[PDB]
């Protein structure tokens, strides 16, 4: 009797790249891709497991143009420049950088706290300040190749910078092969998600957000948003077709959000199976044990991720001691392995680059303790997608509705409901009205909602420039 587990890790980032000028006005698509977008699936070269991972379209645009040397980045242009070069905004833009970041155990380097403690930094005190930001992000890959660079912790020429750079950029280059080569290897299956990351259901029907949460007042949705959630599925199918060659059959609904339309419209897409969250399980029947496959009206198969295991690995374990964290995962593991006479079927869904710069080390000695240990015993099988969608001896059951909602809380109260995010979608409803291209969708997606109406937010004013300068971009 084997339990079975399945890693779904998801990626994602807004368009960082404001439409008028092109410049990428955060850093976080380059400084994940040097830190996770690789080295996640670069896991599988090592350990002998199965892993899965959600690639959303908006993403993809931006690792390609970073890898054809076509990002203009406005931060990594301040880290490039030799310090005599750098203007009076740069200096501040990086010392306000180091400092956003400071408190992340990725950034414990002892020359670090030397220069925030600093009045005024020469040329040698900001090229260590330009090389350690750059260095903090180092993946599992390069920490092994510059080890030596990343020993020293201080005194770094620009010579040894612009290395460490070649070397990033050789790592995003080699991005979307790696998930190539792991999906055609069979080590793990590749989903996407609809285009710009938006929440369908609102986008079909935005009367069921008071399925969850009654109370909620919502702006008035005078315009139909219902055939750009189709747009958004078709294009990420496109995309998803344009890297691997093939039409998606999996893909993850952003932020685990699904209705009975959503299910419709993603079974009409032929999308054969998804994931979304236990609570949403927990709100929709009496009987909700996440360890079966389930069918939504004999169309499409849901998975409902196991909330614990996943926000265990999300949000606790940066906590802990990695080999006490490894020893309670597969403790809990085994507590369900026990639970059950039936092979249940466990899947841990979660953001695959968010958490680990919260861990010691950027959770390496984490996964690799885990990944170690999961290889070794027989009792679990971890899947691919695949695998778990055509798993015969598991346990299934039909479901013919489900309450409307997210993995936050079951709800949508993180995207509209208060007078801030409403606003958002007050100018969504008006720039709808009046679009012309595509920037509408671009417009939709999720992260925007999630940063407006919001106090500690860092960099809120970019997300709240890169928004309105989309829903202007939209009209033209
Ligand atoms: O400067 C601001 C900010 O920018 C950058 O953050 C990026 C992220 O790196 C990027 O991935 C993207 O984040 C969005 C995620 O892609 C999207 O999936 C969702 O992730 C949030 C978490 O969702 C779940 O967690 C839920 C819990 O399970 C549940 O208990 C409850 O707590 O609610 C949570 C959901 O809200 C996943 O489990 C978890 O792993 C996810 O992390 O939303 C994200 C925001 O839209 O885009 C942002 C920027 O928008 C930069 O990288 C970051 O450090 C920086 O502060």
């Amino acid at each position: 009797k084997k339990l079975f587990l399945v890693f779904w890790w998801h990626m994602h980032q807004p368009l960082y790249r404001e439409p008028y000028t092109g410049e990428y006005l955060l850093p976080w698509t380059f400084f994940h891709a040097v830190k996770d977008y690789y080295d996640m699936p670069a896991y599988l070269k090592d350990f002998e497991i199965k892993l899965n991972f959600n690639l959303t379209p908006v993403l993809i645009d931006q690792i390609q143009e970073y890898a054809q040397g076509k990002a203009k980045d406005v931060f990594l242009e301040a880290i490039r420049k030799d310090p005599d070069d750098l203007e009076k905004e740069e200096v501040e833009k990086l010392i306000e950088f180091t400092k956003l970041n400071y408190e992340k155990p990725i950034y414990r380097f002892e020359r670090i706290r030397e220069l925030m403690n600093k009045e005024k930094l020469n040329r040698e005190e900001l090229l260590d300040l330009q090389t350690l930001n750059l260095l903090a992000w180092c993946g599992r890959t390069l920490r092994k190749d510059l080890k030596d660079l990343l020993n020293k912790g201080r005194n770094y020429t620009q010579e040894e910078k612009e290395y460490v750079l070649n070397k990033y950029f050789e790592i995003i280059k080699k991005t979307l092969s790696i998930y190539r080569e792991i999906k055609e290897e069979g080590k793990g299956s590749v989903s996407t998600s609809p285009y710009y990351h938006p929440l369908i259901p609102i986008l079909l029907n935005p009367n069921c957000v008071y399925e969850t949460t009654p109370n909620v007042k919502i702006p008035d949705f005078a315009v139909s948003f219902r055939e750009d959630a189709s747009k958004h599925v078709e294009l990420a199918k496109e995309k998803y077709f344009e890297i691997f060659g093939e039409h998606p059959v999996y893909m993850w609904p952003p932020e685990a959000s699904v209705s009975n339309e959503a299910l419709e419209l993603y079974y009409e897409k032929g999308i054969n199976m998804l994931a979304t969250d236990e609570v949403i399980l927990k709100n929709s029947v009496e009987r909700a044990s996440p360890y079966l496959r389930y069918y939504f009206r004999e169309l499409i198969s849901v998975f409902f991720r196991d909330k614990t295991l996943s926000d265990l690995i999300g949000f606790s374990y940066h906590a802990w001691n990695a080999e006490d964290a490894v020893r309670d995962f597969i403790g809990r593991l085994k507590k369900i392995h026990e639970s059950v006479d039936f092979q249940p079927v466990v899947f841990v869904v979660l953001n695959g680059e968010n958490c680990w710069e919260y861990y010691e080390e950027n959770g390496i000695p984490f996964l690799e303790k885990l990944y170690s240990t999961l290889e070794k015993e027989e009792w679990i099988e971890t899947l691919t997608l695949e695998e778990a969608m055509r798993k015969e001896d598991v346990k299934t059951e039909v479901i013919e509705s489900v309450k409307a909602g997210t993995w936050f809380d079951g709800n949508f109260l993180k995207w509209i409901g208060n007078k801030e995010k409403n606003e958002y979608w007050k100018i969504l409803i008006e720039a709808k009205k009046k679009a012309k291209n595509d920037y509408i969708l671009v417009a939709e997606g999720s992260d925007w909602f999630w940063w407006q109406g919001e106090e500690k937010a860092p960099f809120v004013e970019v997300f709240d420039k890169l928004f309105r300068s989309f829903v202007r971009r939209a009209q033209e």
